[PDB]
């Protein structure tokens, strides 16, 4: 009998479901998004559901056809519920979710900021594997299997499984981990737990980004020189190179390296030539920029083999492939988008042997492209100084300023 | 009933106004022609189109106007400055015009000799090299000359002649060749030694206010009086009756040209021209002479660039939506930086940019920028000489919040003419003097019609944090050719 693994993707503004088969293939999406920092976890656990079996009308399956169910959460947020280790008030679902289907793991419980990363065990006053099976549910008798943060999933889903291989989720902001095997620190990174499988602990470090769809964002509706983000591309290629035009998308300041939280957005070497194409371009080549700001603090301490990249930027083929030219790495674009929810579904699958071992998972994942760097070192090294030039000029400004 | 005809010969395109006593326009004739472009950085005028733009710009002066001819009481001449010309004894152009504009010229240590004799910092800018080159470089020229078959003459120079038959130029338009010593009034030999001049090409140097010929009755209907004669950008400076000093005019284009009547103080700056305003029964007033490549055209790239305004004017109602810049600031240093920062490497800066940043923004910070370059300037001037008011012509000082925002951060009156041809009312200024048409600049002042007053309305604390955030978003953009 066919059978498959549903998946639940339980994010900030949105509750979704999968149902994968072995071969990463979706067979069934639901999705309700939910009103929003304080979440209501009724609403939240209603769109969940509302989900999960529009998820299963639309594969045409019966529910004892469901070999395992896999969680995955916006990490962090506390249970209305508080909405998102140096120390930050940034610092959960899958429990609450869990729990209405019956417990945290290594990943999630690495976020409470409650939790020993090295002694793997819980001032303040006031935990399973990544892969087991923690309960069942009571209706078909379906059992719950697995468990982590969401970008700890998406690290899993995109098959990062050796050390150095770097997960970038590009959206509004970017989320970019690697797999360090190694508990390693940084005073520029996070320091997290990957995933717990098979009684083995994996570690991660961690960058974050404020700004980087959100300069195409502003681009659309601040400024309003392009109708969607999608014509950025067409408009960087017609160029080729940025021709001195740099564009630092600081709207809330710098984060690592730099840290300075009052610079704010510069765009310089403006001439009488400068037209839409330069801004369309060096808002992707900043996007590439700050991800390089983040891997290369990352190459500092694990060795950086490869980027894998979600999130809908990666559609932008000139993004993509100026990524790979700056950082000198291959950047892998998965077939499947939803990287997130096929790594719960991964975790989950292996408690019940639905997957024998992670390396058949390995074997069977598929890139949709790969990005081979076509740069010279001059090149790279000339760019990305062009870049930490005008990061230097968009320092402090809102020390100069009374906005 | 009487009226002054005025010349004003711009470098693309050639006017003829007639004026009355009041400053009313009577008639206008404006004939664009053509830019010669041969070698890429040349700029080069044909003076027989030129004449032919004015000669008709004139007689369209004459049809609107629907006066006879003989009711010119005189005729006053201005012109884009330093553009060079050389003619046999009849008036045919042996070459070309080398427009002030052109690079040909494209000596400054061995130099300073030049800036105390002339007030000009050596440049290609200015006529010498350009008569220089033409000596040098056209068959049968210098060999003519030693032998004077040969007149040189600036522009005013040049259509002074076609009309007179004399061979002149007045003091402003002279300290502008470079090869005039402008502190005793006359062609230095100095100076014409290190650009092999020889003399007998040379224009007698007049008073800019002084009947210097009759025109032929067969040129226009009558012969009247030639009678005024200033360089273009000192016309303006007289048309706006800036005739005291301190009074300052702000010309808005593409570019800026600002020039404050020091009048007999000969003053110097590092960062600034020094040159004759005109000369004036037998008085020459002197000015300070500051320059900006990019002003307007920050305005032009919002509308040609990135494409964010459809006109110029939309800039105003755009940047009145806002009552800051909200710390959006925009260097357009599209050539580099100028006055006082002078570095060719600095290019164009946005800074302040949030999520929040909207059209609205940049189009103010645009405006400012304008603002605040003018300040970088008149800034300059206050140093030398104490800034009375700011008289102002040019396209854009029809844009009232940029006038408003202009007077704010100088603290000082912003005026609008009535008249904008400010350049050609005071060509005719000048040659109505010559003739009586006015009694004297007492009384052109009592007659002078302001459209609009701007009066500052920006407590100090204010200005100096704007103007603040201006000079830290100068810095930000110094340097960065050489980086890329």
């Amino acid at each position: 009998m066919e059978k498959f693994v549903l998946s639940l993707d339980e994010g900030t503004t949105s509750a979704r479901a999968i149902i994968f088969d072995r071969e990463s293939n979706i067979h069934g999406i639901g999705q309700y998004e939910f009103p929003q920092v304080e979440h209501n976890p009724e609403e939240i656990w209603d769109a969940q559901l509302r989900a999960i079996k529009d998820a299963i009308q639309s594969a045409r399956i019966e529910p004892n056809q469901i070999a395992a169910i896999g969680v995955t959460n916006q990490r962090e947020t506390t249970l209305n519920a508080i909405v998102w280790l140096v120390p930050d008030a940034y610092f959960t679902v899958d429990t609450f979710l869990i729990y209405r289907l019956t417990v945290t793991d290594y990943s999630n419980a690495s976020r409470t900021m409650l939790f020993n990363i090295k002694k793997l065990d819980w001032l303040f006053d006031i935990v399973r594997e990544s892969s087991e099976v923690y309960g069942y549910t009571k209706k078909a008798e379906i059992p719950v299997s697995g468990d982590a943060g969401d970008q700890q999933a998406a690290l899993f889903g995109q098959a990062a499984f050796e050390a150095g291989m770097v997960k970038a989720t590009y959206g509004t902001g970017s989320f970019i981990l690697v797999n360090t095997d190694m508990v390693l620190y940084s005073d520029n990174l996070l320091t997290t737990i990957a995933w717990g499988l098979n009684g083995r602990v994996s570690y991660a470090l961690e960058g974050s980004i404020f700004v980087t769809g959100a300069a195409v964002q502003w681009l659309r509706d601040g400024i309003k020189i392009i109708k969607h983000a999608s014509e950025t591309e067409e408009l960087a290629t017609k160029l080729e190179s940025n021709e001195g035009v740099y564009f630092v998308p600081a709207f809330v300041g710098l984060g690592a390296p730099y840290w300075d939280q009052f610079a704010r957005g510069i765009i310089i070497g403006i001439t009488r030539g400068t037209g839409r194409e330069h801004l369309a371009r060096a808002t992707l080549e900043a996007i590439a920029y700050l991800t390089r700001d983040v891997v290369d603090e990352m190459e500092k301490l694990v060795q950086i083999k490869e980027l894998r990249v979600d999130g809908g930027a990666t559609a932008n083929d000139f993004l993509m492939q100026f990524q790979a030219d700056i950082l000198n790495r291959k950047v892998i674009r998965p077939v499947v988008k939803e990287t997130t929810a096929l790594g719960a579904a991964y975790l989950a699958g292996l408690a019940v042997d639905y997957w024998a071992d992670t390396r058949e998972i390995a074997e069977l994942w598929k890139a949709e492209r790969i990005f081979e760097p076509k740069m010279d070192e001059k090149t790279r090294e000339r760019l990305y100084k062009g870049w930490k030039e005008a990061v230097k000029r968009a320092m402090g400004w809102a020390k100069v300023v009374d906005s």
